[PDB]
């Protein structure tokens, strides 16, 4: 996240932390994901498609923190990592940069929610916040363009959604960005995702309800002016997540 304000789980409990044990044991952070049901994870398949073997990644809820346990976390093997089989990325663009992760704890159990573990509602089908409208993303990723290190305390930002239109413009994106993604960015360009972000919420207040309106996706750099942060467009999913959940 760069600029934003750091944060603990409490304040957006559905986060997911995904990391990847390489060959050797070491292990290292590679995604954000939302629980949207006890059993499920919902990600980005761009976070895994480099390595796509389930039993290489851990799963962790309530952890506020990157590489200290947190009070209360949960932590799960990965049952079934399920990639969009029409996911497709240009040297930008990711299209249907969704994934899910079926979760399962050694003791063969999913999610217990808490204080700390909570779900994130989905949104109605094409059902989305009008442009201009304020939403925060949540993650683990670089503060700056040109860090080495992520944080190890995780952070939140806030984005405001940009229109089709306006997101299809020369300067912008053009034909890179599709109906199936959303665009978001600050009006001064100061704070957006970063490298570490991608996989993780955009969450919008709709009709009163939080809802996961966004799944942190791609950008041109971080925080660059006339470049938004892109998101996978949720609720043009649904069909997607309901076959295989
Ligand atoms: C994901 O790791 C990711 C998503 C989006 C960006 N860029 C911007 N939001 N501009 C970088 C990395």
């Amino acid at each position: 996240i760069i600029g934003g304000e750091f944060t603990t789980i409490e304040n957006q409990p559905w986060f997911a932390a995904i990391y990847r044990r390489h060959r050797g044991g070491s292990v290292t952070y590679v995604c954000g994901g939302s629980l949207i049901s006890p059993c499920w994870v919902i990600s980005a398949t761009h976070c895994f498609i480099d390595y796509p073997k389930k039993e290489d990644y851990i799963v962790y809820l309530g952890r506020s923190r990157l590489n200290s346990n947190t009070q209360g976390e949960m932590k799960f093997e990965v049952e079934n990592l399920i990639l969009h089989k029409d996911y497709s990325a240009d040297t930008l663009a990711h299209h249907n940069d969704i994934a899910l992760l079926k979760i399962r704890s050694k003791e063969g159990r999913c999610a217990q929610p808490s204080r700390t573990i909570q779900t994130i509602a989905l949104p109605s089908m094409y059902n989305d916040p009008q442009f201009g409208t304020s939403c925060e993303i949540t993650g683990f990723g670089k503060e700056q363009s040109t860090d080495y290190l992520y944080p190890e305390q995780l952070k939140m930002t806030v984005v405001k959604l940009i229109s089709h239109r306006e997101c299809q413009q020369p300067h912008y994106y053009g034909s890179e960005v599709t109906t199936k993604m959303l665009c978001a960015a600050d009006p001064q360009w100061k704070t957006d995702s970063c490298q570490g972000d991608s996989g993780g919420p955009l969450v919008c207040s709709l009709q009163g309800r939080m809802t996961l309106t966004g799944i942190v996706s791609w950008g041109r750099g971080c925080a660059l002016k006339d470049k938004p942060g892109v998101y996978t467009r949720v609720s043009h999913f649904l069909p997607w997540i309901r076959s295989h959940t």
